């Protein structure tokens, strides 16, 4: 029993982390087979941060202008190319620890583990949720670019995030491993704003299930609602719409607890309208939405 | 910027996790050099679960009765001894992925990373605190026994916890890697209660410093207080007393922020007495106590491990 923000073990991703340096700019890269993936602005000089001409900066660079270090031993670069906002440095050695892996693009509402790195070395690992406005709420300092986010299924590592940026509001933005930003952001030394954020309704309900399973039950009531009427209350409080697929995905948790999804909706509606009035749920005084149904089942189901 | 509950990189430890089976019990073990460490109740049958006599159970076991699996590879057991609540099973192969390591026993209020495992397979990693009542509030299901907690101290993996038990209240209890329990607990199938818990004052202050470094400054005030006067209110709200040693440990963060420890002590007592009046700190509407002062320094200074 118990519930915590839980990352996937980072061992497989640790074995692919390297540093990449060009001039006085150092950041992290991911070494998979004989390719190192890193953000492309490693090739920028400070004199041209406002709108870098990447195409054109990259042709002026040679393989020897790049320093790649895997655990402080240098990896020789024998070719380089750009794909969207990521740089691909082909090196003379295949990473002997490359895991089975996939590059995937995640949907807002999904979670992944972040391995925060500096100078090619890991600092720590934590979980994040991709928000509806395509930002994440992480812990990243200068030098952390090229840190990756990931999930693990059996033996396969699905890389879904590569870190690039911290917005003026203090949240974080990045790309998939093909160089395409999540959200409308660009890799320029410029202040950019995110869309308005919303709460991930299906995740809040998954968390209420985790609470019930763990003994926290004071918010449950004797009522139910329809999907259409609940969504009217959800819109009113800046919550995402709850879909029929969201109802089916919560089926396992509904089956384990015996509480129907639409009954949990009625309890949430009450929580939205009346607040918590000083009570807590699973140790929190606010309604939490960075746990998916998958995250809850992985931890709370022996069943 | 930003501040999150962050576990240590779990790679060094993943490569040490194995499965141990004896009779009907499968649980996790720790494979370092040529020894596999695991909880001793793996030799137990369900009969006489209320107070097993482990000394006798072990003599009727042999090396061939212990099945150790490291992934697909079976490790031949060539010797076995019991040490407090752990079994030390000598195996015929030394783990080529043993890290630089230490066994240490931690104190209440210190934090560590837990690598939750089931049947030898790592499932997840999270951060936990040794509470003042020698429990941890973990996330453990059946089969998790033998999962370990650890810190990386500069370059050395210091194993400090091996999981054994879940109490009726839902919290968890375990041992050091020498087999001695944290708290007043025993490895027996019985309902056991823990002492009342308290809040770890020094860690809450460390978290207030983390908040400042990250821009939250509203709870700062111009009042002042003494440690004796602070402790008098701390006791009213169930906080551990703040000692001078605790004040010394907040020294580095006081320097980085330019806020003296006792002015932060004044800020915390106002918080306890008056609440946050709808406000939040590092996104939280409650006060956190599972970050040590070094946890704050590690994270806000980008400390790495290699
Ligand atoms: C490369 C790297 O590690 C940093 C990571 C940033 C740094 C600030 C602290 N947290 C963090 O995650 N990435 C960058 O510095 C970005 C480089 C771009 C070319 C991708 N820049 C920003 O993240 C950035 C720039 C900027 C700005 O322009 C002057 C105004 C306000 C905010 C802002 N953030
Ligand atoms: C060894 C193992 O894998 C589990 C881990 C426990 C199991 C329950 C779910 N979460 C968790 O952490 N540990 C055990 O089963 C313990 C074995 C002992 C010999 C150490 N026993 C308990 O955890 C336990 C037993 C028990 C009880 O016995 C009748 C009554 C009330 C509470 C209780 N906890």
């Amino acid at each position: 029993s118990g519930f915590r923000k839980m990352a996937f073990p980072s061992g497989k991703v640790e074995g692919c982390m390297v540093q990449v340096t060009c001039g006085t700019t150092t950041l992290n890269g991911l070494w998979l087979d004989d390719v190192v993936y890193c953000p492309r602005h490693v090739i920028c000089t400070s004199e041209d941060m406002l709108n870098p001409n990447y195409e054109d900066l990259l042709i002026r660079k040679s393989n020897h202008n790049f320093l790649v270090q895997a655990g402080n031993v240098q990896l020789r670069v024998i070719g380089h190319s750009m794909q969207n906002c990521v740089l691909k440095l082909k090196v003379d050695t295949a990473n002997p620890k490359t895991p089975k892996y996939k590059f995937v693009r995640i949907q807002p509402g999904q979670t992944f583990s972040v391995l925060a790195c500096y100078n090619g070395s890991p600092s720590g690992v934590y979980q994040c949720a991709m928000r509806p406005n395509f930002t994440i709420k992480g812990s990243f300092l200068n030098g952390s670019c090229g840190s990756v986010g990931f999930n693990i299924d059996y033996d396969c590592v699905s890389f879904c995030y590569m870190h690039h940026m911290e917005l003026p509001t203090g949240v974080h933005a990045g790309t998939d491993l093909e160089g395409n930003f999540y959200g409308p952001f660009v890799d320029r030394q410029t202040a950019q704003a995110a869309g308005t954020d919303t709460t991930i309704t299906v995740n809040v309900l998954a968390w209420l299930y985790a609470a019930v399973i763990n003994g926290d039950r004071w918010f449950l009531n004797r009522f139910t609602t329809t999907l259409n009427d609940f969504n009217l209350v959800a819109m009113k409080y800046n919550y995402e719409p709850l879909t029929q697929d969201h109802v089916d995905i919560l089926g396992p948790l509904s089956a384990q607890t015996g509480i129907a999804v639409l009954d949990m909706c009625a309890s949430l509606k009450e929580l939205l309208q009346n607040g918590m009035n000083g009570r807590t749920i699973l140790g929190s005084a606010l309604l939490e939405d960075e746990f998916t149904p998958f995250d809850v089942v992985r931890q709370c189901s022996g069943v």
